[PDB]
């Protein structure tokens, strides 16, 4: 192609970046100022100009907008201050911006497969001009983060991921592609808006709900290949976790919000461990409820603990789970799910009633926050932990720094700095009554589905198996230096998350390979040097053609 | 527009003659031969091929090849070799072309319309590639010349027109659009043919074909503008001649099978004349037979015997029409139509049987033979002329040679070289006992349409006047020469048919813009350089950009 | 892409087959003929037309342009009648056609990598406006058949390669790709050749030449992957060896001017024995030339001998050579290449002066021509073997049928149908006085090639080896039936190489694939459906695009 098409296309398209001879060669001459800016100015005048930005959203609304305006651009600033951007891009901000979708609405994103459209996704699926692609992030909105339902609203996330996919692990922009799924939807509020931009129309959970989703799987490997890579995302937990039983083994799929968590919640526990150095044997993990985010971590746990000469059913009797319907024992008068019977031991002599009565009947060495209901880790909690511990390790992950169990100086001032924590969400540092800063930690998936993906997309990885997420884990803890110890956070700094990420890539293909679960052929000698050769680069190529005279 | 789609399109594509730097430039390297090759080598690699091939209808094939093949090669070997191509792009080759299109068709050309689209023409319309149409020509198949109705397999000859239009004139192609109207045929073998592709059903004389042609005429004005020049072709008599009366001051329109016919006939009839002198008032033309060719001529002549000084009246009395039935008289039982009236005069006391036998009772000084019956034109026949007039006219126009109301010789011979002869039909000079070579003329329309087509064109006139048939005329016998007249050709060699129909063009345009008919300003001074300026040229035009450094 | 374009591209077009709602959807209405034809009518008026035809190059040129106009088309024409057109569209038609190539000439046909074009073939591999090309045939135009130095004339010879590949095994044609590599030429006619559409220079050989034959591997299979399929072709034996032992096992390359023709006669060989029965051991096989046919054969023989219990020493001991250099035995006076030696034996007793004489002194079961030279099977070196053997086995492989080395006349008759008859040019049965009819085997590579490349690709084989041309005969061979054994042929009949060579695959596939060298996953429990699935076709494809109400 030539002329303006090629300023229409934000995967072409250099702005005023664009070098005078292509300007010429290529029929541009006179459709761009007289002006030839360079990647630098064009990249300050953003900043210059999201620092009159007021709100998170109008930023977000601005940013996204580069997105479709010039690839590399957009994605150059995204690095440029990956660490200060990736919350406008995507987390919390995206939440904001995910239910005012439809409002805020521009240019569409990705594709779009309805429940309407049953028996021709094909042909949808083919209507996507990218021809490679590896990477592909589904969901059906059921879940959007704590907001629930949002329908449609919710292809906001899709979006948001795979910026971050190719942001901090170098998957190509082409290779990704978002897919939003309508069913229907549930919230009132969405079936009255008229800005609402799905099928009106309550959920739909019948059998033609599954076909459509077996329908799109096929569709997408059809048309691009088995091994094509299938991120589950905000799904109906049930769903999302018997989708992933059905697929795993079929496709190469995974669910972040499941094994993608547990993936970093262990790095978490890890760190932990080799700062406390305790027996495994001797360890209590209790959960304040058993939901979606526990049941995924509460396994990798077991997993890695069963790795470690223990009997899965020994490991999984170390776990204990407390839900608001008390604490998870057997023969309750509440419900417990399938999931859940493993973890949900004989009763106790004496019942608590308060996750604070557990805490001493049981007697964790680890306590849990995942129930997202605001912060149920009482002083009182916390300060019993800290006793019966001597070095507790507690981890509030609720979000965001509204619903988290508790807050870090509770958590490190109610201990003596004796306990070990990690919040979901963003805390400050520490310093206490003896003048003793304590830098907590902040455990995203950020951390880990980045690095895991580049690695089976690299690899041709035909399935994504649980070892390797209990391996992520290790990978990523694994990069935590004494000092980051000292100073007491259980996650690398998220300004690295690049080369964090970009590490995690290459431990990981390797591991992939040494487990013969790698097709890429034939195998290379230096992986470091592998991977860190295939990352994709924001830094513009010239379109000029290959001329030359002939001798 | 790049890469093959360049070499795929005729007007683009420039075989080996692609310059090496267009290649590089243009990603056509490693696509064309190393070679690069001139046009005149390529049109030479065809001469070359031309020879070995036998039949004139496999030529055309081969040629009409280079036709969607690469636009401007093409026309270079066309007016290379005009006066022996012309023949074969056109008549009479082309009439056999016509009867075979279908067991020949190899790619289509022109616009095709059909009754079944009655109604969306319009939209038809619109599927045109091209942009700038200046010039159409029209046919529906009825007449095509003396193979009558053939269908759509007459859409044979509106391309093989244009092309001389382009060829002699100098018309831009993309400019020009030949048109296919199809309402059914009453050929039975075509409608028995399996291969026929057309409508397979009887000719549509209801009153809906009046209105498609009308649904044509203004959706091709609306989309190309009402200046835009339709020429009507192969129709029949009856419609040929009303259409005429009709849109002709509706429209830019006119028809070569009549006017374009009656010009050239007068060019003969004048370089005559100017050789006989021979005061207007005493002639007496006679027809040998009354059907348009005929009626066409005859007003041409009337016209310029009043525009010499006589009135409408005195000089069709001058003129005699006899047709198969015989003379045609005041009160003859046969009929006699509208256009045909006037020049039926009162019954002369003898009424003849014979033409011969009228050729005496009236005395003509001309004698045309437009009968298409064959030699009619009887040595008898010949010598009574001879006797009665020192210098007596023949003409005998009609086609093929066969059809021909003579031959020079029975002509020439039979006259002592005493007659003005001229013929609708290719015939050889005539060496007689005392040793003289003459060399008759033949009168092609292709001396007329295309010139008068090109000023048409340029000046922007909006209607065509018979005026500029007329002075077309002249234009086309004042090319002769003294020595052309020596000679004894009316008509001037078919050689130099480029410059003769250029010549005309200018002489043309100027007498448009006198009489105000024409309507492109500003207007020249130097009507000369004006046309020769703008001709399309058959020699190679660049692709490559215009590159310059920036000081 | 619509409109023009869609019917200006051969890979789209469907010229009047295009149906009504392809031709209003497309905007294709008025474009083409009122007429919607059927492939069957189509095709019907290509032999309809055919048929007036005469020269055999005529033809070819004919059908050659179906091929740039309308794909499908004019490959159903071809495997419509393949046997017929075979010939035609390749040998031995094809080498008149490219000695008169650019003498014929009329549009582009594949790849043109010059050695001006050096340092830059990646650039004129990316200008192939194929996105998945699997196929790959190239040649250096030096040894184009019995022609010699060819240059860019012998381009010819991948185009119609190619065109077997598909017409015979049901390969993607946009998926293959034809080759000419101009290096200069040492034929000096066509260096003087105004029309020669090459480097008008001799051929270079310095280190350029591999250099560019390596930038070429590697550009190709940089751009379409590594396991993409490079045949080799027409090259001058010498490099062909060579390029052959090099790339080898570093690509999916083979030569089937070595590997593919030893496989045929193999199968012919293979075949023979089923009806001759003589325990290895005791055979005997001489050579009527030791030049790249007889070494490729030779070994592909040698191999299967080892297969069956045997030696690489003994076997070849069993095989000798007589070149135009007298016999190749130990010592002689003439030069023995390196690949000739382990055939040149040590000299036996007396030293034969003569084939004839080296027929007796070598007595050999076996005899096979392959010098080209002519008829040197004499009625003596017939009857000889006739006599010496029982059952004699004489294959006459020289092409034309001018090189042949004898005849099935000659042969089956001089031998009273006692032996095994094999000849490379074509011959029709034979009847003898007691009315005995035989038809003698045509030994074509066609049977091969195809089957084979078919498997590679669809296998995924990132290598091709010996073990699979001597496999691939055995499965040629296999393909006789006993009453096709009864008339003698040793080769099923062309008339069904669609089948052969798809079964040919077939076998191979699961050979490739058990062997553990086919990487396709996964492996096909029905390797029959397998292959018989994705098979190319000619019949058309909708265009329309999928609508369909949404409820
Ligand atoms: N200037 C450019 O845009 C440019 C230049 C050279 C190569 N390429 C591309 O590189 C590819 C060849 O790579 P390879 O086959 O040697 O790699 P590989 O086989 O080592 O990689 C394995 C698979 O992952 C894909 N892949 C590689 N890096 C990726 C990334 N960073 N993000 C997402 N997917 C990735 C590959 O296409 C491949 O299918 C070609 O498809 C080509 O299009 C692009
Ligand atoms: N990467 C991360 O940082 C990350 C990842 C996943 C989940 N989370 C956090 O975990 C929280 C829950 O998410 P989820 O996916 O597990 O949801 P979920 O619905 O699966 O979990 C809810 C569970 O918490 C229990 N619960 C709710 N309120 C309770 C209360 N007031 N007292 C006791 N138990 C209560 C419920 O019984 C239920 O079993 C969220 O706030 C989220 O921010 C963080
Ligand atoms: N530029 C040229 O050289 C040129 C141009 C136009 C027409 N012509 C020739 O004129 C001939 C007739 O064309 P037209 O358009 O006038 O056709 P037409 O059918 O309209 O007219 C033919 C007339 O001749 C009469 N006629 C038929 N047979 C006759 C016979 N046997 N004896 C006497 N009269 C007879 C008919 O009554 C009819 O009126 C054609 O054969 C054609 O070759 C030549
Ligand atoms: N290299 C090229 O291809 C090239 C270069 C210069 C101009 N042009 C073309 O010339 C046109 C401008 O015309 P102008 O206003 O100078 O002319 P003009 O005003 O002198 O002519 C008046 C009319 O005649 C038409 N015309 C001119 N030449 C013609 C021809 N050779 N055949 C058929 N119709 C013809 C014009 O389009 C115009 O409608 C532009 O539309 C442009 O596309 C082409
Ligand atoms: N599938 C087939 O049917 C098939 C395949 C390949 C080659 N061939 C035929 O094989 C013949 C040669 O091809 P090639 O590949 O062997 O090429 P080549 O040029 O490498 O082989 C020539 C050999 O024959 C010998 N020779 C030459 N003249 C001789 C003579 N006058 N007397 C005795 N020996 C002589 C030479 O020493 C040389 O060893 C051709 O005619 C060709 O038609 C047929
Ligand atoms: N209407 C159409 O033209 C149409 C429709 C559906 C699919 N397809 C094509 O089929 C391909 C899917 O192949 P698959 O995954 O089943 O392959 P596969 O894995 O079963 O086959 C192995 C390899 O052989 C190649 N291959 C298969 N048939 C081929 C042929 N006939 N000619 C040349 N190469 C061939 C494949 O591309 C593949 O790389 C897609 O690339 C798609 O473009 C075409
Ligand atoms: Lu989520
Ligand atoms: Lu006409
Ligand atoms: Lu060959």
């Amino acid at each position: 192609e030539k002329g303006k098409p090629l300023m229409l296309n934000p995967r072409t398209n250099k702005g005023m970046a664009f070098t005078l001879q292509e300007r010429q060669m290529l029929g541009l001459q006179g459709l761009l100022p007289p002006k030839i800016e360079t990647q630098d100015i064009q990249a300050l005048r953003f900043h210059r100009n999201l620092k009159k930005m007021t709100s998170p959203l109008e930023k977000y609304i601005y940013i996204m907008g580069i997105q479709e305006r010039n690839e590399k651009l957009f994605y150059r600033i995204l690095q440029d201050d990956i660490e200060s951007l990736m919350p406008i891009v995507y987390t919390p901000t995206v939440g904001l911006a995910c239910s005012q979708y439809g409002h805020i609405f521009r240019r569409p994103k990705g594709l779009f497969i309805s429940i309407s459209d049953r028996g021709h996704v094909r042909s949808i699926v083919d209507n996507w001009p990218e021809n490679h692609v590896k990477a592909v992030v589904v969901t059906d909105g059921e879940r959007i983060l704590g907001l629930g339902d949002l329908g449609v609203y919710g292809m906001g996330i899709p979006v948001g991921k795979l910026c971050l996919y190719t942001a901090c692990a170098g998957i190509r922009p082409d290779r990704c592609l978002p897919v939003c799924i309508d069913v229907g939807t549930d919230n009132i509020a969405l079936l009255k808006d008229p800005f609402y931009m799905g099928l009106y129309q309550k959920r739909d959970r019948t059998q033609q709900y599954d076909d459509l989703i077996d329908e799109f799987m096929k569709a997408i490997t059809d048309r691009y290949g088995r091994n094509t890579l299938i991120q589950f995302e905000d799904f109906g937990n049930h769903n999302a976790f018997r989708f992933l039983r059905k697929y795993r083994e079929k496709y190469c799929t995974f669910n972040d919000d499941i094994q993608g968590t547990a993936a970093v919640a262990l790095a978490g526990l890890l760190a932990a461990q080799k700062v406390i150095s305790k027996p495994i044997s001797e360890h209590k993990i209790l959960f304040l409820g058993a939901g979606e985010a526990a049941l995924g971590i509460a396994n990798l746990i077991v997993m890695s603990m069963v790795e470690n000469g223990l009997s899965e059913q020994e490991a999984q009797k170390k776990i204990w789970m407390f839900d608001k319907y008390g604490l998870l024992v057997k023969g309750r008068k509440a419900k417990i799910d399938s999931y859940q019977e493993p973890f949900t031991h004989s009763a106790p002599e004496s019942i608590p009633d308060t996750f604070e009565d557990a805490v001493n009947i049981l007697k964790p060495s680890t306590i849990i926050g995942v129930a997202g209901a605001g912060r149920l880790f009482t002083p009182d909690v916390i300060r019993a932990m800290a006793s019966i511990n001597e070095r507790p390790v507690i981890f509030a992950l609720s979000n965001p720094t509204a619903q988290a169990e508790c807050t870090a100086e509770e958590a490190y001032t109610l201990t003596e700095g004796r306990c070990l924590f990690a919040s979901g969400s963003p805390f400050g540092p520490v310093k206490l009554t003896d003048g003793r800063v304590f830098t907590p930690g902040q455990g995203n998936n950020v951390y880990i589905f980045p690095g895991v993906a580049l690695a089976v997309i690299l690899c041709n990885t035909r399935h994504i198996s649980d070892s390797v997420f209990l391996e992520a884990a290790k990978a990523l803890t694994s990069q935590l230096t004494d000092e980051e110890l000292a100073q007491g956070r259980l996650y690398p700094p998220l300004a690295n998350i690049q080369e964090v990420s970009i590490n995690i890539a290459i431990k990981v293909t390797e591991y992939l390979y040494a487990n013969k679960m790698a097709f890429r052929y034939p195998e290379p000698e230096d992986k470091a040097k592998y991977v860190k050769e295939r990352t994709w680069r924001s830094e513009y190529d010239s379109l000029l053609p290959d001329v030359y005279e002939w001798p």
